[PDB]
């Protein structure tokens, strides 16, 4: 399923980008370099803290694959009816065997696969076990499928399934050039007075934010001027025939009115300033804690 | 009847995964027991008469990734008998005691096709010590497996029941009884690791000698066979990364042939793989820094208290797979 | 009606597994009770008149592998009755209260063909104390089994209901009441173990004496009858293995006959078993080192807190199987 | 219509199990209530006019094996009323509300054949407090039983609904309401146990006195009536064990009569029971070591926390059966 | 037709409004929903419409079905006592026409009151139920109980239940007056003893019934009906248990008396002639005997969930 | 299962709520009035949650928005979706969004978004994952078709609303319990034309005397009060003639023409039902407690503070 999403669209971490461009494109663009002992990779576990653009990179592989893409997830495989949560898995791999090449993206694999020391009999042993046997097994033939998977708790994963995912890549909190790129992307084609040093300023300002947070500070900063439109007392003419904008109570030509009072078009909507983005970044707060990072770095140093 | 055979028609595998006994490295005890329980009754059936009966159950256990399912593939190639690779997806159903008729129907199918082998992979997910489990799935699937394996009116002649597991201590004691040769598949030793490198490089052109493979096998203590399969995978994927990572190729030698070389060399043109014509590429060579590169990057899987409980079970109930 | 009898027609077993009362070792008490509840009413029916009625339920329990199902096969050979052999696979159905007209027409089959025996193998999987179980399976199959065994209008004359279990403490107290002689089948003792070696070697040519079997029986304390059946299996598969480790055979003595011998001996030709002609092989007999070899390799099944709960139940509700 | 009466024609029992009110031991109060609810309306129907109506529901509960179903057989002999004995096998049909159409037809038959008795044995398997049960079986069979017992247009004149149970606390409170005399059948006391030994030995020749039965009744505290029926069963087998273990018999005294005696005695011939002619055997009379032998071997069936929940229910909702 | 017209009863169980003890709010609502539209039909014109649904709930045994019998006697209606046995069927598309037929014959027989007793057995939240029985019945019933303006004669839908919290919220909506029938207090209990002894000869006074009504707190009306049943049995215990009777006073009449008394012959009831028995009087020790033996029925946490539902919806 | 209508409810028909109203005007009406304001990456709200105690007619307000946005009102009850329809609920949530797309400008109203969206940790498979998984996919429908549709959710218990669903409702607006003027209007509307002798001041009194009541509450009290004269006529002993030939009404023991009798004694029609009074409602106010707990103010205002 290919809507836009591209390798051009993503910001930072070219190790992930090159591992994947390798593991999907390098067989598909060339299916004749992989003969003999040289086989492509058949499982990749991405992880990291939330917000860091995992599933977006997955759908970049969906568009940028020329491959089928099944974005099932752990919400859709839980059941409660005695061995229904397994036939879903098996028929998923049946449509992936019948349709080579394929990609299976199991989002939040930590909700299926929970270290089996405290879990219940059926769901633990039977969903984990059918995932194991189905990934390599005996009569199963994992040719041409790639099993992705993302997680935030990579240390709560069963060691047999840590074994099956043969390239555990770590997606970290991003740097400076990526943040500047994300502001430049998310403002889109909206008229703004900002320069390169303005986006550079904001990217310097936001250390610690993931890509979600910058998408919502651009959302809020794009909704500042409309907010000063419609909750406005007092506008004022400036300058092609009449044009009024919101201004404080008592100013040079400050009439008292509401946006409703003002004629079609002849509104002078407030511009997009860097104080709008600084306003939004002051108000919007991220998720993370700096001990979660210690256990992530633990797992990366032990297995990743 | 035929609804159930319509379900279990997709278990008689029909493709013979070409793994031979030579490919499976180490473990001569487990191959020995499996040969004298699978190969030898068919090849010399006159011997097994009187009190001398063949074995009818073998449990393989061990840490994750050491050879269990793979050795089952070796049996599936070399056996010449009907092989059912059943699993938990194919035995549980929703309708109140229609799971049991799939178990009973599986062995009642297997005695139509005698000699047969039934390979229940990860038997610890069916058979969970029955002190905390639920009524139906627990007592009725475990109980029908028990009664069906030896029972009264049941006749386990000519069927063999394999089975692999990673948690052999969470197994019910009646089913520990039914599996009459619990063999233990351990982490490989030095000669096995050297054998696995020599196998996994295949017929790929390499400058390595016997002392090189001997060196790597000395280097990798603690790795299972999966890990050595992926360090050979990564070390084989180094040269392609030396074609993509090439600001510069060079002609050598049937009409034009260029390979990656360092910046500034004898005939070093500056280009990318994309610039170079179909076929007329001459890929790199394998030297021990490729394997050292891969072994630095790839990190193991297992953990050294899991081995204590495995050795516990082997010392209390188990064979030794050598 | 007849749909259900068409289902349960395949439970009245008819092949008569040829185990006779000799072939069980130990357990004089359990054979004694089973004879005076099965054999004796048929052979002398004039006795059982007045207040003297035969027994109508016997529960055998014990650790895994000690003789329960085997003793049921002995009854199935020696009884001269219509031995049914039913289980939980054959009573539970899919369509809403079919899983108890099966129970009812099972016992009505045994009443039409009296004197009958009903052998419910592993009864703790049908009958689970009904405080946590589900409505249909639990209350309705357990309840129809209760009412059908003694009830009001039901007449359990001339039917006998056996039953074996490994978890006798998880049994409902009404069904503990219905089984009126709970006999306990324990792990073996010295004379029984010696008897089991003498039985399981069969008619195989061996150099062993009575003091040799006596020696092995002294050696194996802690083993159940399964374990001794598999050490006899392995020890009978030792000389075939020495045929396999025999670079060198030798003629001895009806036209040519060769056996494995050490390198360099009186008539020691160098060959493999493959080289040697059909029949004209001379199989080596059995050393006591073969059995000591097998007993070193094979390891028992039971543990020693399972025995505490077995002895608990025997001291609170049970008999002693001797 | 007639399909359904063809199903329920096999419930009108027609054989009158010959248990009389003296074959019940103990239980003054329960016999008293059952007589004045069953016997007395038929024998003197002129009395029950005006405000004085007969009882229309009686629940018997207790520990397992104490007299409930047996007292129901006594009613079935002495009542002179049609005695329907229905159960959960005969009400749960396959077919969308037959399990309500069957119930309604049941009481319609028991109104066209009044005076009638309906004995629902083990009512706790139909009626399970409806907080966890399934929609159909739960709400629709329980609900049709409720509405059918008293309801609006229903007229429970002249029908009586008995019912026995072992788990009286797992009963729905609307159905606890419908059963308007919950009587409790307890474990027997001293005089009852002595009475049960005197009954169960029957007319068998024994040397026992009143102080012997008194001794045994003093010995057996904790036993229900089932257990004493089986210690009398086992103790009545003890002369056969003598008369088989008898190397040596001897004539005593209508033409020849021989009994087992010790080796070397007055007229001690050496033989086996097999050697001795039809009838002309003399079997040692029941002498008190036979009963002491049986009482040593046979062990109680009911534990002592089940009694705490029985006494709980009796103290919260119940009568006392004395 | 001829399969649901076994919902009409015709025997008229003779319970009148002066036999239910207490419950005056419930009689008030039932009178102004049943009696008053028929007796003064000119009043209900314009915005003033009669009530079209009444749910009675409570603990088990407190008066719900009995009060429905009182309506069935006093209403002068046509009365359908339908239930889940009479609506569900094997054939699909029969548990549509059966409900539909029911309300159409209710409009054949206006005025109609329909008593769907124990509605929680038809209407079970439809998340686990089977296809045929649960869904098409409950949807068709919701539709046909959405006849607000058209049902100005005819259907008044009663309904009783013991588990009012297991009822679907759309059907909690349709029943527009959920009335709660509780365990009875002092004057009601005294009234029930005075009713249930009937015209039986007793030596009791008003302070005796007052005493018993003070004694029985916690009992529902069923329990007092059975202590009066048992206490009325107590004379026949004092006739069966007899060694000695005696003549008193229309030609010969003998009653049980103690061993050795004025005219105390020794005999058994069996010895005595038809009729000429003098049935002993009813004391207060008979009732104290019965109240000692009989033990209450409702448990005091069932009342907590009843009070829960009353405080949330009732 | 899905209602549709082009409703005709003006802002003025909705008692009070002026603050919500003004929020909705700029959240919904401004985009619709001046669409040219929303070119490029500036996009109108497309999820709004309405939250507050029951009995505020969140539904009615929702129809006013539709009327004022000149849009079709499509609506669904989540309780019905979860219980009544179950099996076909996925289909229903689909069709609902599909109708709304086909009918821009339009508004989807989901009532009781709390009875649908319950955090998905312990819910059953079909209703839980399938209904709560379809709504979310559909509300991502702003993008495939961001323009022309708006989802308004309604909840009484916002604290029990699935955080995933919660997050799809950018804008959140608290619908508070009413006010003196509004309660006064509600009394008038609820009696409408009914014959009674209430003054303008009585209505205000009734208003003042029902602080903390909802429209619903007031509706039940009024329904109760109007029946009082019928209640009096139906049950009384002493009656009395007043005034087309004989007409008697209940009066106290001992009054001007007070005969002693029962309603049963009195002839068809000629029975005088009591006139309506302001005082009588006061009775009805005592016998109907308000529905809504007082800690809701804060719980709703916590939401106005946090997600307003
Ligand atoms: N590192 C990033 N680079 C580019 N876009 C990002 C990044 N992180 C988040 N985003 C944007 O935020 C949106 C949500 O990211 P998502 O991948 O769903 O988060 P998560 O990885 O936590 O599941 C995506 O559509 C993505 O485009
Ligand atoms: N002893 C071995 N010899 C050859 N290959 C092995 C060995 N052990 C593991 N492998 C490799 O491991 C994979 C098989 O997985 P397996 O060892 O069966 O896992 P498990 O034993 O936990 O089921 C194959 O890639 C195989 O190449
Ligand atoms: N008492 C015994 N005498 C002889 N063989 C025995 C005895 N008990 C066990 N065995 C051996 O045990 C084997 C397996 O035991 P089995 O019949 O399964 O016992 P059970 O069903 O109780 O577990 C039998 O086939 C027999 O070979
Ligand atoms: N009270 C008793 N008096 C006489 N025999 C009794 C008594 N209780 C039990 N028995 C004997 O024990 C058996 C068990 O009685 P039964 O009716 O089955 O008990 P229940 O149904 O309660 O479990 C009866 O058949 C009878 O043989
Ligand atoms: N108010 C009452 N007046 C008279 N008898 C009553 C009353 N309530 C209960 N009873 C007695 O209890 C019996 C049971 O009433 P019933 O209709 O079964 O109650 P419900 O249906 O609530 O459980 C009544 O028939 C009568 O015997
Ligand atoms: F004792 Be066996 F396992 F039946
Ligand atoms: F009926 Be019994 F008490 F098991
Ligand atoms: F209140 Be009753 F038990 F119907
Ligand atoms: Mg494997
Ligand atoms: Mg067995
Ligand atoms: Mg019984
Ligand atoms: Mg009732």
């Amino acid at each position: 399923e290919k809507p836009n999403v591209k390798w051009e669209d993503v910001a930072g971490l070219e190790g992930a980008k090159e591992a994947l461009k390798e593991a999907v494109i390098l067989p598909v663009k060339f299916p004749h370099l992989f003969k003999g002992n040289r086989k492509p990779t058949s499982g990749i576990l991405l992880y990291g803290p939330p917000g860091t653009g995992k599933s977006y990179l997955a759908k970049a592989v969906a568009t940028e694959a020329n491959s089928t893409f099944f974005s099932v997830s752990s919400s859709d495989l839980v059941s409660k009816w005695m061995g229904e949560s397994e036939k879903l898995v098996k028929q998923l791999f049946a449509m992936a065997r019948e349709n080579k090449p394929s990609i299976i993206f199991i989002d939040e694999v930590d909700a299926l696969t929970g270290t089996r020391g405290e879990g219940e009999s059926e769901a633990s042993r039977r969903i984990k076990t059918e995932l194991l046997v189905q990934m390599n097994g005996v009569g199963n033939d994992s040719q041409g499928v790639l099993v992705l998977g993302a997680t935030n708790i990579p240390w709560q994963l069963d060691s047999a399934i840590r074994r099956r995912f043969e390239r555990r890549i770590y997606i970290p909190l991003p740097d400076l050039a990526a943040r500047t790129t994300m502001f430049e992307i998310n403002v889109g084609d909206t008229p703004c007075v900002l320069t390169k040093e303005d986006y550079r300023t904001l990217g310097a300002m936001t250390e610690g934010y993931s890509g979600s947070d910058i998408a919502v500070v651009v959302k809020d900063a794009l909704m500042q001027p409309i907010r000063k439109i419609q909750s406005a007392t007092h506008f004022k003419d400036v300058s092609e025939t009449r044009k009024l904008t919101p201004c404080s109570p008592g100013d040079d030509g400050a009439i008292e009115m509401s946006w409703t009072d003002i004629e079609a078009d002849e509104l002078k909507e407030p511009d997009l300033t860097i104080k709008d983005f600084l306003k939004a970044i002051k108000s919007t707060r991220p998720t993370v804690n700096e001990d979660d990072l210690l256990k992530q770095e633990q797992f990366t140093r032990d297995f990743g």
